[PDB]
């Protein structure tokens, strides 16, 4: 599979990023601190955020050192996210462990050991991105809030939406790789486009194979739920309005939502709008250097939408 | 000395108010500044990003990145506050609703997190890494404070040491790295730069001791309107740190039974200050926070002769001002 390939091909960074996640979560007077650490990046994850940048940055011929540094970062951030929108990958979360007290200020801590962690780089640019992308996540949750369950929210801020959580943060991570790796701005672009447009393919297909019916149960507007009610008739409209907007769910609901985005297309619809992302994708990373990386990112990509193909 | 140290840094002020209003802004999410806004518009006597104006001119920086430093100090602080009322989960902050009990806990932390990734994005604008790491630093210092504060609480083993490192992560180490970093940005000597950490970190560990103090009444120990908080919360402070290590095997079961075992009744915290007065335990309080405001004015010594550092004198006594004698 793409990412063991990947790791295979990263692993000497890997283990530095390794080092480096320990050297810096360390604490010497609350032990709390890299103990709920551990657990998160010890039980979770194909670590596909640090690896990126990791690759990102070894296409376009860099040899280190900073590359390390800056996918140590990005992991951070990502585990910091985790721990705030948690008050996990069926585990008790550190919010019951310990408490919502415990989520939030591990998370903190964290955040703040990452942004300490770039500065080693010196490169302002790298640092003002991630800055940004941990900026755009907490937005991007904020708005999901704000927008839940309503009927008024279009495919556009679903993609805001769904950018802000997920993509914005894998964006990131390959513009800082090829940012730190000295790339043109044309590859820099290139590996941003790469990384967002896989970030939104992986949500897209979560939320797809969803339709198993915990998004519906927790009345979330993802995207083929969002193409069947644009879609709607008078009686299709009221049916949409029951089960999402107010909540009252029956038997049968389940299996008639699914029935109407059928009659609608709209799953097919969805399902060719994550190919379509990936395809995006792949065509952005033409742009790169010729390198075996290429190929495993190209995988990757594919590999994305492998279980709807 | 708050409000002359407030009318000589006006002009800078303006500027910092003026930068946090523009990076508290969020295009897509209108929630963040109006949560935002509620917690800086409800008071505060801004002293943090006053130390960081003060600090840069006091060394004769002319500008004009000490703004952004300040805002950066402030956003930090903003949402350091956030948080904490999410982990203790309180109702009112300065006699207003909570952000997090006016919305939710979610929206606490994700407007502190908004703020602080914005401040880190803004502190990009000066170009200098120093800095950033400084304050990256301190801000990882005061979740660990935060953090060892919790294992503190309840727990009777609590040394004076201890409480000192949870207060100088949780309070102290904002107000060093604000001066500090205002030190750096004007490209101070070296041993300024210290020195102007060292006045800050004393400030800030006197800060929080008075707050301590007043908490069980200050020193006469009169009950009150702020009194209780860290008693009900079952904190480990010096008042209690004190009379817990002077504590016969009687008074160490009252201790055990409010503290440890958190069962409070009517009239324990009454009780409570009965065995610090006893103990002397909050005229030493008293002390101690005097003692700090004395080793941050020697602090002051090594810095240019500047009308700001007669103001930063003024302002050690202006923080124990409340426990005089």
């Amino acid at each position: 599979k793409p990412h063991d390939r990947l790791a295979q091909a990263l692993a000497e960074d890997m283990a530095a990023v390794n080092a480096l996640i320990r050297e810096r979560m360390s604490s010497e007077h609350a032990p709390r601190i890299p103990e709920v650490t551990a657990h998160l990046i010890e039980a979770g994850g194909k670590r596909l955020r640090p690896m990126l940048t990791l690759a990102a940055a070894r296409l376009v011929g860099y040899g280190g050192p900073f590359h390390v540094h800056l996918a140590a970062t990005v992991e951070f951030i990502h585990t910091a996210t985790l721990l705030h929108d948690d008050v996990r990958r069926g585990r008790p979360t550190a919010n019951l462990l310990w408490d919502n007290k415990s989520s939030v200020l591990v998370g903190d801590y964290l955040f703040a050991r990452s942004f300490q962690l770039m500065t080693d780089t010196g490169n302002m640019r790298v640092m003002e991105i991630l800055a940004n992308a941990s900026a755009v996540i907490a937005e991007g949750e904020v708005l999901q809030l704000t927008a839940a369950q309503n009927l008024a929210t279009t495919e556009d801020i679903y993609l805001r939406v769904i950018r802000g959580k997920t993509a914005a943060l894998f964006s990131a991570a390959t513009e800082v790789g090829g940012i730190i790796g000295g790339a043109p701005e044309d590859q820099v672009q290139a590996l941003f486009d790469y990384g967002d447009a896989l970030g939104i393919a992986f949500q897209i297909v979560d939320d797809l194979l969803d339709y198993t019916g915990d998004d519906f149960r927790e009345r979330k507007l993802t995207m083929p739920v969002i193409k069947a009610v644009a879609l709607a008739d008078e009686a299709e409209r009221a049916f949409w309005k029951r089960v999402i907007e107010k909540g009252d769910q029956q038997d049968g609901d389940l299996e008639h939502a699914m029935a109407l985005m059928t009659k609608h297309g709209t799953l097919e619809a969805t399902r060719l709008a994550a190919i379509g992302w990936t395809d995006t994708a792949r065509k952005a990373l033409a742009k790169l250097p010729d390198h075996p990386l290429r190929q495993m990112l190209d995988d990757l990509a594919d590999y994305v939408v492998e279980r709807v193909r």
